[PDB]
C-alpha cells in the first residue's frame, strides 16, 4: 500500500502557471491589482511539485483518494462574477488550456484531453445550467452532473472532494459556515480510461473578457492510497 | 493535543442497551426474527466503551471531530418504515429515553437532556417535516435543521459527520452509491452549552408501535482532536477518510 499526503495551511512545493501567485501566505490564482481589485482576461494554475499515481496498469489496482481546501471568493458587482474556479487532475507536462477554467478546450468529450476537474462555475454559459454550480467535469466543460450552489461572496467555502476506487464514485462538498450552507455532487466516473497512471493535482480560475472576482486557496490537504 | 481515533470494519469495545446485538460482524441495533424480518416495538443503543472528550472547561479548548459510518436499512412495504436512526453524543451512564429514536423525551428543548444527535428519521411524526430526513437535534427530538432524504430501502447507506470547533458549524451526509444520491445538511451548534465535558458517542435505533425496519450498523469510524490553548485546528478529512474510510 503506497500513501502520499500533504497539508498546508500557509502556502515552493507549487508548480505555478499564468497569473498564479501566492503573497501573504495564500495561493492567489487570478490577477489583483494594486488597488486590490480583481482583474478582466486573467488565467492562472497551480499544481504540487511530486506527481501522484492515480492507479496501476499492471496490478489493476486502483487508488482512493482525498482532498480538502477553502477558498474565498469576491466578485464586486456579484451579478458579474466570472468565470469560476476548478481543482483538476491533468497530465504532467501540461500547459494550461482554454480561458472554459484554463483546464478544457470544448465542451465535446475528448479523451485525448485526459483532464478531470471538479468545477465551482459563477459564470453560466448558456452548456452551463441557469445559475451558479458545482460540476463534475470530464475531458469537456460539460459536467456530467452539476448542483445548484448559493454563492456567499466574500465569504469562504470549505470544500470536500473524494473519489472511492470500489465503487467508483466521486463526491464534492461545499460549504460556507458564514450562512451555515451546504451542497454535494456524486457521480461514478471510470477513472481509469478518462486519465493517465500518473496526473498533477491542483488549481486552475479564470476571469471574464468584457466580470471578474477573486479567487484565492487559503488551506490545502491530501491523501492517497493505492493498493497491491 | 489530545487525540482519540478508531476505526471498525468488523464488530467487545461496545456498550449494548436494549435489542441491540452484534451477528455476523455487523451491528444490528433493532430486533429481527428467526425468519429474518424486523419486529414491532424495539430498541437499541451502541456505544463506544471508551469515553471521549468534547472540550475542557479550564483551556476554553474545543476539540474538533468526525466520524463516518455505513448503515444498511431494509423495510418490508417501504411506505411503513420507522421510526429510523440516528447518531448520538450522551451524558456517560445515560440509560436509554423514550421509543424519540431513544435519546430524547419531548419535543422542546430540555438542556438537562444534555444530548445532541444527528437522526435519520424514516417516519413523520406530525414536529416532522413531510418526509424522510436528516435532521439535528440539539436536546429535543424537534430538530434545528432538516433535510429531504431519498431513502435507497435495503441499499448501502455511506453518511459522515463532522464538527469543526472554530466554526461551531456541524455537518452531515448521507450518500446512496447504489443510486449515486447525495444529501447535506448544517447548522452552527454551541456544543459546551448543548453537552458536557465528556460524553459517549453511539447509535440509537427505534421501530414502531402500531411499520419497522432493521437498523444494521456495517462499519465505524471516529477521531477527535483537542488542543491546549482556545485556539481550535479543524481535523484533517483528507486524511481521516482514505486512511480511515476509504
Ligand atoms: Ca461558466
Ligand atoms: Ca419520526
Ligand atoms: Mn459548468
Ligand atoms: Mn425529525
Amino acid at each position: 500500500a503506497d500513501i502520499q499526503s500533504f497539508s498546508f495551511k500557509n502556502f515552493s512545493s507549487f508548480i505555478l502557471q499564468g497569473d498564479a501567485t501566492v503573497s501573504s501566505s495564500k495561493l492567489r490564482l487570478t490577477k489583483v491589482k494594486g488597488n486590490g481589485l480583481p482583474t478582466l482576461s486573467s488565467l492562472g494554475r497551480a499544481f504540487y511539485s511530486s506527481p501522484i499515481q492515480i492507479y496501476d496498469k499492471s496490478t489493476g489496482a486502483v487508488a482512493s483518494w482525498a482532498t480538502s481546501f477553502t477558498a474565498n471568493i469576491f466578485a464586486p458587482n456579484k451579478s458579474s462574477s466570472a468565470d469560476g474556479i476548478a481543482f483538476a487532475l491533468v497530465p504532467v507536462g501540461s500547459e494550461p488550456k482554454s480561458n472554459f477554467l484554463g483546464v478544457f478546450d470544448s465542451d465535446v468529450y475528448d479523451n485525448s484531453a485526459q483532464t478531470v476537474a471538479v468545477e465551482f462555475d459563477t459564470f453560466s454559459n448558456t452548456w452551463d445550467p441557469t445559475s451558479r454550480h458545482i460540476g463534475i467535469d470530464v475531458n469537456s466543460i460539460k459536467s456530467i452532473r452539476t448542483a445548484s450552489w448559493g454563492l456567499a461572496n466574500g465569504q469562504n467555502a470549505e470544500i470536500l472532494i473524494t473519489y472511492n476506487a470500489a465503487t467508483s464514485l466521486l463526491v464534492a462538498s461545499l460549504v460556507h459556515p458564514s450562512r451555515r450552507t451546504s451542497y454535494i455532487v456524486s457521480e461514478r466516473v471510470d477513472i481509469t480510461n478518462e486519465l493517465p497512471e500518473y496526473v498533477s493535482i491542483g488549481f486552475s480560475a479564470t476571469t471574464g473578457l468584457s466580470y471578474t472576482e477573486t479567487h484565492d486557496v487559503l488551506s490545502w490537504s491530501f491523501a492517497s492510497k493505492l493498493p497491491d
